[PDB]
Formats: structure tokens, sequence, C-alpha cells
């Protein structure tokens, strides 16, 4: 099923960040960490009030 093995090939894990994420189907695992991940960790990151 090579016409598959292309598409998940590209179509997979696309994200700018930014407010910007796109979960390709496989999502699933993939996405529950991206889809948690960012965000709120893009939050955090972005806050982390602290210098070093």
């Amino acid at each position: 099923k090579v016409n598959m093995d292309l598409r998940a090939n590209l179509k997979q894990v696309k994200k700018e960040d930014t407010e910007k994420e796109k979960d390709l189907r496989d999502v699933g695992d993939w996405r529950k960490n991206i889809e948690e991940k960012s965000g709120m960790e893009g939050r955090k990151k972005m806050f982390e009030a602290g210098e070093s």
C-alpha cells in the first residue's frame, strides 16, 4: 500500500508553534503528546517567571 506509505510519509506531525498546530490522522498518541504539550507547555515556557 505505497499509496498510504506516501500519504502517512508526508501527512504527519505538522505544526509551526505559536498557536498553529496540525495533528495528522495518526494523532492518537502523536497528538496526545503534542496536543497536550503544545499550548500549555507553550504558556509555561512562555512564562517561567524568572530569569536564568
